[PDB]
């Protein structure tokens, strides 16, 4: 197929552009968003070109690395994806960073790798990244859940990510009840 | 006097953390409790132990001699000053009743929700691998914190270890589903 080679070109230009944004962050999503896609009826071209990438204009990248949208355009019609399907993937990065319809499942995926086991392992790097605590104050790691990846379940677009949030969410809510164990007080 | 140590050793990103040590002086405390030991010094051994480590950098690591000191200018008994001080190098050197509580004590906040927090903290401090490498934190559950519970001194601290390290492994089954092929 003209798309599995396409999407093939996309992934290992992605890979070296980039070689908590990294490409395996990036792989995860893309398969996420195709497989919510799928069960969504979305364009499934434009689902996983876009997501993977989103992340190439986002201001979080360091300067080495991100790409301004001419740069992204043109290398997606370099690579042989047309005028009208690249317009559609730059609408959805631009207003990432109403969403068009493939632009809010590629945003529930991305969500979805925020919360559940990876979202807490995200958050922690994160954290140590930044040099922030683990908890005790409004810019730590334990802060952030509640800002933050405990309400993302409620900001999904479509019914099939809200129903993968589901166990994602769920199982963040045991993980915070064992830390609530593991640490008494930790909450003050 | 337990008080004014306490002031002092909050006086690190790598792990060594005063809400760490806070921790693990709680913890300790508990589990001396428990196994009959005494508490006043696990809880200056643990509250002092991770000052002379030499995973902690030059510009902030003090020698034995040094806390050993500082303790008796806070009042301590040499006593209790010795006893502590050995503790704390038995713990502290390269390829490692109240000392064992102390570890434990340790070993404990290295797992269950705590110790995978730390542990990615520390992977993303060290600019390391979700997972991918054999430098990576999930590398680091089957390396180190999954025997973790296997190395416990005391009965206490055994039974404390069970449901964290249980729940190691229900977060474990939960990324595998994340992250398909995390392997
Ligand atoms: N203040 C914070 N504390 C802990 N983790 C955070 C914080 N902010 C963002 N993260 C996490 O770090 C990862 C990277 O997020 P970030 O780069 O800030 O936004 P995005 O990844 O959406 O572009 C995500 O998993 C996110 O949940
Ligand atoms: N390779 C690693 N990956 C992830 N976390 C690690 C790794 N090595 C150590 N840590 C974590 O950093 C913290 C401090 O560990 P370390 O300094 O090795 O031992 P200790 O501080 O007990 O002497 C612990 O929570 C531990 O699990
Ligand atoms: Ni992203
Ligand atoms: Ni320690």
């Amino acid at each position: 197929m003209t798309e599995l080679k396409q999407a093939d070109q996309i992934r290992t230009w992605v890979q070296s552009v980039l070689t908590g944004h990294d490409w395996l962050h990036i792989s995860r999503v893309a398969d996420l968003a195709v497989y919510i896609g799928e069960k969504e009826n979305a364009d499934l071209f434009i689902v996983e070109t876009a997501a993977l990438v989103h992340d190439l204009i986002d201001v979080k990248l360091p300067d080495t690395i991100r790409l301004s949208v001419s740069e992204v355009y043109n290398q997606l019609v370099t690579f042989g994806i047309g005028k009208e399907d690249a317009d559609r993937v730059i609408h959805i990065i631009t207003k990432m960073s109403p969403l068009s319809i493939e632009g809010k499942v590629v945003q529930d995926a991305d969500r979805l790798d925020a919360i559940g086991a990876v979202g807490i392992a995200r958050a922690f790097m994160f954290a140590g990244a930044k040099g922030h605590g683990l908890y005790g104050d409004d810019q730590s790691a334990y802060a952030h859940f509640f800002h933050k990846l405990l309400r993302l379940i409620d900001m999904m677009n479509t019914d099939t990510a809200r129903e993968l949030a589901e166990e994602r969410h769920e199982f963040m809510l045991q993980y915070i009840r064992q830390l609530e164990k593991d640490i008494p007080g930790i909450d003050a």
